């Protein structure tokens, strides 16, 4: 099923998700209606806590035709080098805005597969953005976080008159 | 200290390694003596079987700057896509020669650490590549094994020509 994305400033985003104790298939569910949801937006990344699920747990498919699902259970990572990249994000919980953020080009992410089996993974390129992206949401983090205070006001105005109008719908 | 690398066709290279049990002081000393002549060569990998110790030991760096080194006891493979990767691989004990051989792009690793302790870790890309080759070392394999069988023994007797020669220097 596809579920509702929660957007900025909707006060849910700031939860710090919770730790997924056992990966079962009432997970797996969440797991998949998170997966419909993101192919749908379009997206390539999605955090539970974007859809008010308060647990660690982020799905992404980084491909073209969606055909690489990729299942992320209870991640961190930890920057393997100082050096650091930019890239223009966008996040569907910020529908509408993209700005450069910097962060670390190269990490090490840490994490259980779909079947609760641990394992890690060395990320560069849009896998190393993806990740740490998926990551501060379940710290309640949004990339707004990282702009000028003057910036994140300008986009938050703008969204928070978006609501109001679509509320008039 | 630097040690020798044995070089196709030396039936040696043929040899299975045997898996390490514990990694001690003497399983330590190997390790450091692998990436002196890792670096010193220069390789991006090496497997224990190619300077002539028959244990399930493996190093790697692909940095440029000896910034990244990896350590891999008893590792092991399995693929995690059929989608093939085609990559022209040179090897140490193949000195000069540089063949394309498809290897499938995506791998989950499993061994143990520098430490002892066993981890999972998904690979792509040079990792992939690099880890398929490692291990293939320790089953006695080369990456001219997928060549074609005149192609090979082109290489075979090119290197024969020139270790003769080597010999009269
Ligand atoms: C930069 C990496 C961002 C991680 C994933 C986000 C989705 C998200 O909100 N995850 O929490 C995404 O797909 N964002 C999209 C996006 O910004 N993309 C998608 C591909 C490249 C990049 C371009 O800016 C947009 C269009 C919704
Ligand atoms: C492709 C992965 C190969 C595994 C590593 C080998 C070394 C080896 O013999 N390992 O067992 C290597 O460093 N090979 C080098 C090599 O083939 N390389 C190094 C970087 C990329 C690639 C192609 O040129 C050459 C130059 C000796
Ligand atoms: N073994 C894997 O597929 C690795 N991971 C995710 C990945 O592909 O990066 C686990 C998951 O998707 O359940
Ligand atoms: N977490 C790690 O460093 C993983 N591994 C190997 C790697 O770097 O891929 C341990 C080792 O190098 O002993
Ligand atoms: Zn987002
Ligand atoms: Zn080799």
């Amino acid at each position: 099923a596809i579920l509702n994305i929660l957007e900025f400033p909707d006060p849910r985003l700031r939860t710090i998700a919770k730790p997924v104790e056992v990966v079962d298939d009432a997970v797996r569910q969440l797991i998949d209606d998170m997966f419909e949801t993101m192919y749908e937006a379009p997206g390539i990344g999605l955090a539970a806590t974007q859809v008010n699920v308060h647990k660690r747990i982020v799905v992404m498919d980084l491909s073209e035709d969606k055909s690489e699902p990729r299942v992320f259970i209870n991640p961190e990572f930890e920057p393997l080098t100082e050096d650091m990249d930019q890239y223009q994000e966008g996040c569907l919980s910020v529908p509408g805005f993209y700005e450069n953020v910097d962060r670390p080009q190269k990490v090490r992410i840490k994490a259980l597969d779909r079947d609760g089996n641990p394992f890690e993974e060395v990320a560069e390129g849009l896998l190393a953005v993806c990740i740490q992206h998926e990551c501060d949401h379940l710290n309640g983090k949004l990339f707004v976080d990282y702009l000028s205070t003057l910036k994140r006001d300008r986009i938050r105005k703008k969204l928070e008159k978006q609501h109001r109008q679509q509320a008039h719908h």
